[PDB]
């Protein structure tokens, strides 16, 4: 049905806008991107980059993953993020999310060869 390396893009990478145009973002990106199919995924990040750039940060600072996998990396740089965070409005199916926009540095978890981010971390 999906690799993890293009569920990765498809929950996470957004590189066709350098930021959040409006608070409605995180709403309408939820939706398209199929995070509010069965339920309403609490939380998610889209950066604003290109691919490359966040596949880069498989080779930048390695960091413990949350999970305590060793396999996560940090960003040297800031990137423009886009968090979603559900609301206590939000009760599935109507999903409803705020849209908080930042730069922030990334942390992902890869695997593979290629070596590939899987998963989104933390943004710091
Ligand atoms: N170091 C690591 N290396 C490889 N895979 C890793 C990993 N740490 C976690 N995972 C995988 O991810 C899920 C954990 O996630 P968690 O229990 O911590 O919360 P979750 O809501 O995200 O649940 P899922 O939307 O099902 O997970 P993902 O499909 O990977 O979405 P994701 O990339 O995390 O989006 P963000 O919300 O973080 O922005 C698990 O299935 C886990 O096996
Ligand atoms: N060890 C390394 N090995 C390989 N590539 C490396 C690297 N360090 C950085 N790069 C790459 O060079 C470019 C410039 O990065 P650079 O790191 O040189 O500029 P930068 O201005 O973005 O850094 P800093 O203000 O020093 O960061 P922090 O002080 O820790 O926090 P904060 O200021 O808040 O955030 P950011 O400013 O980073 O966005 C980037 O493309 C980066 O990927």
């Amino acid at each position: 049905k999906e690799t993890a390396a293009a569920k990765f893009e498809r929950q996470h990478m957004d590189s066709s806008t350098s930021a959040a145009s409006s608070s409605n973002y995180c709403n309408q990106m939820m939706k398209s991107r199929n995070l509010t199919k069965d339920r309403c995924k609490p939380v998610n990040t889209f950066v604003h980059e290109s691919l490359a750039d966040v596949q880069a940060v498989c080779s930048q600072k390695n960091v413990a993953c949350k999970n305590g996998q060793t396999n996560c990396y940090q960003s040297y740089s800031t990137m423009s993020i886009t968090d979603c965070r559900e609301t206590g409005s939000s009760k599935y199916p109507n999903c409803a999310y705020k849209t908080t926009q930042a730069n922030k540095h990334i942390i992902v978890a890869c695997e593979g060869n290629p070596y590939v981010p899987v998963h989104f971390d933390a943004s710091v």
